[PDB]
């Protein structure tokens, strides 16, 4: 069953990537391609998921929870295009995110960059892979040595901005720009810390098996389990995320955030 | 002669890309690959340039001006890896920059992304191309509608920070992260404005023919010609750059910068 879930997840990603490639870089003139692409890619992923698993649920931004039954043990939580600003501006560092949750816990995550043809797959029980090769996070001696990413300086509001700044000022260097891709880099051992505020569950659940299966750590800003039980009544509110390659760095970050 | 300059520039870029690909993503463990790569790639570019053009000069960050004669009409100004933070962190949006200057004016520029296999070529007299296909900037109705990039919020010091903020607050959205790649996106019509402070000449001269040959505008923050006459005594100081797809946007930006 678990290899069947992986095979179907890969089929979904293959379909989404062809759709997305059709619309990327079409907008260089003075519904938009990104909206069509998101919708069409989601439909292509859902269609193959539900053909293979009619008892499963799906969850996406626009349509919410959908299931032919009142309830489901298995829920696919999808974002065809995480990083729509990158997509719209022609930058190939957006990703397609696919998570499969069993009783609310992610058991499979994919980060797919269809232009670069890079696919990270996290599966509970397995080491994370990139294009079929195992990857690992790296150690990092101290927060002062850590390479930090976040999408944008402007995506922190209120007290979260002050907390971010506390961590930001302590790392080796803060870098910006690319949504889920930074977490993929962390999982491959090229980034030490990612700290973001205001992620919806379809933009973080796929990250969890990827990072954890690479040896990293990902929690909310209090260090609690990042969790969202997709259900008919779950609310897609936004969460604060901190991911690290090294658990000691993670703790240092938590101590600076003071959330 | 001009097609010979283009052929040799492409040979140089082909050599640099193979060198860089050898060292990219080797640093996922707990002289570095980026330093070796930069040095080796520069040497590979210089070696083919000077074999083809022994009367020419070359200019690079580490070695400065080099020429077998006291003077040269033609000077190649190179940066093997613009975006070393991206390179070090495994992000494939650094670029190799090659500029050829005749009497101090760029006549050829290349932006090469060797992982993505994307090459923008600007040649005076020709429309800019990406992988051999002509590209163009796009129009933009007003600064309020403009997509803006800059590498980092932290790369503005002093009065330049205040000037940046004046423009930043007026655009549709400010985005971050990727060095020369944003200028390539502008030249292809996917970005409207790029505003940066503190670029060395080896990181902007190649941009000029690329952007101008796409229909865009690139100047210093006073709207003056961005120029650096590479010579035995030229100082590689840093410059402020503003590039736009549309000349009306460019003017609006200048008016906000108030430099
Ligand atoms: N990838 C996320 C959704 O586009 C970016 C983000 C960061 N913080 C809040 N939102
Ligand atoms: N690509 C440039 C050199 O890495 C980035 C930069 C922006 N402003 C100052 N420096
Ligand atoms: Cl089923
Ligand atoms: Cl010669």
């Amino acid at each position: 069953q678990l290899n069947h879930f992986s095979d179907v997840a890969n089929k979904a990603a293959n379909a989404a990537g062809d759709v997305i490639r059709k619309y990327f870089r079409k907008n260089n003139f003075d519904l938009s391609p990104v909206t069509i692409a998101d919708q069409s890619a989601e439909e292509a992923m859902v269609s193959v998921i539900l053909d293979n698993f009619p008892s499963h649920a799906v969850y996406g931004e626009e349509k919410g929870w959908r299931c032919k039954q009142d309830s489901a043990d298995y829920v696919w939580v999808l974002d065809p295009i995480d990083g729509t600003k990158s997509f719209i501006t022609g930058k190939p560092l957006f990703g397609t995110l696919i998570a499969l949750l069993q009783n609310g816990t992610p058991i499979l995550g994919i980060i797919d960059q269809p232009v670069l043809k890079e696919r990270w797959i996290g599966i509970t029980g397995k080491r994370t892979t990139l294009n079929g090769q195992e990857v690992s996070t790296r150690t990092c001696a101290d927060l002062s040595q850590a390479y930090l990413y976040t999408t944008s300086p402007h995506l922190f509001s209120g007290d979260a901005e002050e907390a971010f700044i506390r961590v930001r000022d302590k790392v080796k260097i803060p870098l910006y720009g690319c949504d889920c891709y930074a977490y993929a880099l962390l999982s491959s051992g090229f980034v030490d810390l990612v700290v973001e505020s205001g992620l919806k569950p379809y933009d973080f659940l796929a990250l969890i098996p990827v990072i954890e299966g690479s040896g990293g750590v990902i929690t909310d800003w209090k260090g609690h389990q990042l969790r969202w039980e997709a259900s008919p009544l779950s609310i897609a509110t936004s969460f604060n995320v901190v991911a690290a390659g090294d658990k000691q760095i993670h703790q240092q970050a938590l101590d600076s955030l003071q959330w």
